[PDB]
């Protein structure tokens, strides 16, 4: 059943691309009669990219959450997940923003901390935690997607490291990602933070984190910002409790940070 033959996975539509991989749309159509179901398909377009990608099946396939985007197979050659609809949350926000209210920017959050503490638990780094990656279930449930960054951390050491620089939009990075290239549990409750920005402006462009940070202040520069302690401003209107909680995650210190432990009761609370 986790089995997908190749002849029958139908080509549809691109979903996504970047990090030398794609996924696409595809419906698994054994009868080829076009009445199978819709899935997610991702792909590699070197050595070191095909065990990347071997890493991250394997990552996927060992999550089994709510809010984690469900693996589904492989083809052979090919990550088969579930197929949301919906699609990210990124655009489903600037879409639906005159019909979402606190409450429900809350219970987001709530379920993307619980997807968060769970991949801690599995000892499982996301690296990629923006709202472009969180995918929408239906209108009051989201799951973590795009585990094509994740690392899992060695049993006897809490953190990671990278030789090279990231490649990512690099305002979703915490200061010691972006000055040592150290990764951790504590460097995604950063992201976390700016992913509570990005919910609480419902994505808008114009005071996205990349708008607004560049109106701030390039790697050096933002660094350079972040260390003097500024910091993105409270979204129009994002109630106070919300905006202290960003700044806690966006503590200078990861060891000040809060766990997704601690965050989840917090959002919870604000929910209710
Ligand atoms: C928002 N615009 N998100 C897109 C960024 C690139 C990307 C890849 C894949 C998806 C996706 N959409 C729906 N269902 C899925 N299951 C697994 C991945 C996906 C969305 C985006």
């Amino acid at each position: 059943p986790t089995i997908f033959e190749e002849r029958h996975l139908k080509y549809i539509s691109q979903l996504g691309k970047g990090n030398f991989g794609s996924v696409e749309l595809c419906r698994y159509d054994p009868l080829g009669d076009n009445t199978g179901a819709l899935v997610a398909v991702k792909q590699l377009q070197g050595p070191d990219q095909q065990r990347d990608f071997q890493r991250e099946i394997q990552i996927l396939k060992a999550l089994h959450s709510d809010f984690i985007v469900k693996y589904r197979g492989v083809s052979y050659l090919r990550l088969v997940m579930e197929y949301l609809p919906s699609g990210c949350l990124r655009d489903f926000l600037q879409r639906h923003r005159a019909r979402l209210d606190a409450s429900r920017l809350l219970l987001y959050s709530s379920q993307i901390c619980k997807g968060m503490e769970y991949l801690g638990s599995r000892r499982c780094v996301h690296r990629d935690l923006a709202a472009r990656n969180i995918l929408v279930e239906s209108e009051a449930h989201v799951k973590i997607a795009d585990f094509g960054l994740a690392k899992l951390l060695p049993l006897d050491k809490d953190y990671y490291v990278v030789r090279e620089p990231g490649q990512s939009p690099i305002f979703w990075y915490a200061p010691e990602s972006l000055s040592d290239n150290i990764f951790s549990r504590q460097s995604d409750v950063w992201s976390f933070g700016v992913v509570l920005y990005e919910l609480f402006t419902y994505c808008d462009k114009s005071c996205s984190p990349s708008a607004e940070f560049l109106r701030m202040m390039a790697l050096s520069r933002l660094l350079e910002l972040l260390e003097e302690g500024q910091r993105l401003p409270a979204p129009p209107a994002c109630p106070a409790e919300v905006h202290e909680l960003m700044k806690l995650c966006w503590a200078p210190s990861p060891q000040d940070r809060p766990s997704f432990s601690a965050l989840g009761p917090q959002l919870d609370m604000l929910w209710s």
